[PDB]
């Protein structure tokens, strides 16, 4: 039930020289060169490009795991002078290793909400939604978690749920601007960050 | 025939953090943390650490592959909390993949040979080496050639196996001093070089 038929590469390859993915070998390679391996399938010859005598596989560009995120391909192993099948093909998969390069994005840039005045405290007003596009395989690099920046004591908001409620008791003053910040990496340090602008108004 | 378990990891990581060396993973891992993974063997736990959630292992030295050029561990899955055996475990080796970073070097660094005089041209004289640690996996990285730096036109060395002949007819002078120069990646650019001097005493 084990799988190792798979290699990894970082997404931003923000480097000098090409890298390597991984290597391709058959047991019967005996180091002399008269076997030849050979890629096909998403990629191959393009953004993943083999050494057909040594096996190494390397990433011609830089990927990001947001275009794709994975890349199915196929091995082989021919003989170098008839190309007769030495090692029937077999199918492999690179998978472009998340890094935590996105931040927090509210669908919306300000919320509009309404709540009633002398409301008792955590009435519902409204719900904010920041997307997170790290899609880490697993990992809190994509946790998102909300936090209020303005409009405490009067307002609290739910850090999994960027749910916003009515904090104070007998609310003089109509309308509140309300500012929520979108935090990843469970709002951990050096989390990304995202706001939006939330404009409540009261109502008899 | 297909051989996928194993990783490779370069030689001098001089890196600031710790690197990645590959992933251990069952296709039963259904990402809910419910399956722990476990190293064993050479360099388990020290030299290769592994987060028994995700399955990744690091390489927490740097390491030599002249020092030692290869690994082999064990790979568990077993059951977070009942620590069952859920796959049975599978060896897996590691790869200090080669870099040519030590040069050739003259087994000796000062020949003593003789010759007669007037010996017809290609008469041998004494054959120098220059062992080459770096051993890559294949590639002519390690590739020794032998040239003439000071010797000609009175000597001529052959490039492959570092022999000296006479090369000129009726040799005045009884001692020359010749310095022959042991270059690796097949002498080509950027090849690295030791050398050697050789006091050559004429005879009658
Ligand atoms: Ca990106
Ligand atoms: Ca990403
Ligand atoms: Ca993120
Ligand atoms: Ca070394
Ligand atoms: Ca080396
Ligand atoms: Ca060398």
């Amino acid at each position: 039930g084990w799988v190792w038929n798979q290699f990894f590469v970082i997404e931003e390859y923000t480097g000098p020289d090409p890298v390597l993915v991984g290597r391709l070998h058959s047991d019967i390679d005996s180091g002399d060169g008269n076997i030849k391996y050979i890629l096909s399938g998403e990629g191959a010859g393009t953004i993943f490009v083999i050494d057909d005598k040594s096996g190494n596989i390397h990433a011609t560009k830089t990927l990001d795991r947001e275009e794709r995120a994975q890349y199915t391909l196929m091995a082989q192993a021919v003989d170098r002078d008839t190309n007769r099948p030495l090692e029937p093909p077999s199918e492999f998969i690179v998978k472009v290793q998340d890094i935590n390069d996105n931040e927090p994005i509210f669908t919306k840039d300000v919320y509009t909400a309404t709540v009633p005045e002398m409301a008792d405290v955590g009435t519902f007003v409204v719900q904010v939604t920041a997307t997170d596009a790290d899609d880490p395989t697993y990992g809190n690099s994509a946790k998102v978690v909300y936090s209020i920046l303005q409009g405490q004591p009067y307002f609290s908001v739910e850090s999994e749920t960027g749910i916003i409620k009515t904090a104070l008791l007998n609310m003089n003053r109509e309308q509140y601007q309300v500012v929520i910040q979108a935090k990843d990496m469970g709002g951990q340090m050096g989390g990304l960050s995202g706001t939006t602008t939330v404009n409540i108004t009261l109502t008899d």
